[PDB]
Order: C-alpha cells, then sequence, then structure tokens
C-alpha cells in the first residue's frame, strides 16, 4: 500500500474536522484520493464576498515527498493566477515533506489577499492592480471586475446546490 494513501485520508480528515476558514474540501465525485474538490468562499467586507469559487488539488502517487497541483476552475482576474487557473505558490519557500494540504490552502489566501506585482502571472490584472491601490482604491476598474465574477459564481452555487 502507498504511503501516500494514509497520508491524504489523515489530511482528508483534519480538514474536513477542522476546515481551514473559508475553505471546504472533498473528493472529486468518483472518489478518486488523488484529486480534491475545493470550495473556496469569499470572506465579508472584501470584494470577494458572496462569492463560490472552486479549484482542485491533483496529488502525486509520491506524496508529500513531492507536491500536489493547485488550479481554479473558477475564471478569476488577479495579478497572480493565470489565464488556466493555475496559481504563483512558491511552496509548491518551497515544497518539503513537512508541508501539507493545510499550509497549501492558507498559502493560497495569502496570495489572494496580498497580491504580488512584482513577477505576475497576469500581466493586465498586475497593471490594474496597481493603478487601482494608487488611486487609494479610487479608481473602479479592477473592482468592476472582481464583483462581476463574483455575481457570476452565484450560478455555479445555484448549479451544485451550495449554499452560500
Ligand atoms: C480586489 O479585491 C481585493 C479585496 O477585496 N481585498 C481584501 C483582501 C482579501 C481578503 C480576503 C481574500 C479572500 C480570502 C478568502 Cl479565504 C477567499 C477569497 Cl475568495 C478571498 C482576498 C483578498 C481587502 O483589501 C482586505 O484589506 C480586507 O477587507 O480584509
Amino acid at each position: 500500500s502507498p504511503s501516500s494513501q494514509k497520508a491524504l485520508l489523515l489530511e482528508l480528515k483534519g480538514l474536513q474536522e477542522e476546515p481551514v476558514e473559508g475553505f471546504r474540501v472533498t473528493l472529486v465525485d468518483e472518489g478518486d484520493l488523488y484529486n480534491w474538490e475545493v470550495a473556496i468562499f469569499g470572506p465579508p467586507n472584501t470584494y470577494y464576498e458572496g462569492g463560490y469559487f472552486k479549484a482542485r488539488l491533483k496529488f502525486p502517487i509520491d506524496y508529500p515527498y513531492s507536491p500536489p497541483a493547485f488550479r481554479f476552475l473558477t475564471k478569476m482576474w488577479h495579478p497572480n493566477i493565470y489565464e488556466t487557473g493555475d496559481v504563483c505558490i512558491s511552496i509548491l519557500e518551497r515544497w518539503n515533506p513537512t508541508q501539507n494540504v493545510r499550509t497549501i490552502l492558507l498559502s493560497v489566501i495569502s496570495l489572494l489577499n496580498e497580491p504580488n506585482t512584482f513577477s505576475p502571472a497576469n500581466v493586465d490584472a498586475s497593471v490594474m492592480y496597481r493603478k487601482w491601490k494608487e488611486s487609494k482604491g479610487k479608481d473602479r476598474e479592477y473592482t468592476d471586475i472582481i464583483r462581476k465574477q463574483v455575481l457570476g459564481t452565484k450560478v455555479d452555487a445555484e448549479r451544485d446546490g451550495v449554499k452560500v
């Protein structure tokens, strides 16, 4: 039996018993231990509030000696998230056999809340964000886009029977 199996079943249980705030973790519908659904809710008092965003963790067979891959399925406009959904996360500071899903999920919240415009993944989002912060949020173009995606997700919430 793969060492990964037991490490993932334990990590799944830990996260369903003590969730990271805003995240809800399950397997995909076919029950593949190695492919997790991640449901992410925008927190109150942010432009993401009321959001329902979906992402995926794909784990290798040798986890935790190699890192999972993380990808948004929801389209997202952010200096650090690619067109594809892939994400800008160093720890994927670098990966260790002692890092774990809980740390990955917190480093997503950290990428979310504080964009790095130094090495952007989405260069137009990145320059549009610097301009937004420059204006001390007086300029509405970046938050217009986020607001639209957030409202869009209410369709996904409804298709999935969630629960915002
Ligand atoms: C442009 O929109 C930017 C935005 O709303 N930023 C927020 C940071 C922030 C906080 C939380 C998240 C966040 C957290 C989780 Cl757990 C899920 C999601 Cl979808 C977003 C992202 C950014 C705020 O500026 C921040 O100061 C606050 O109100 O806490």
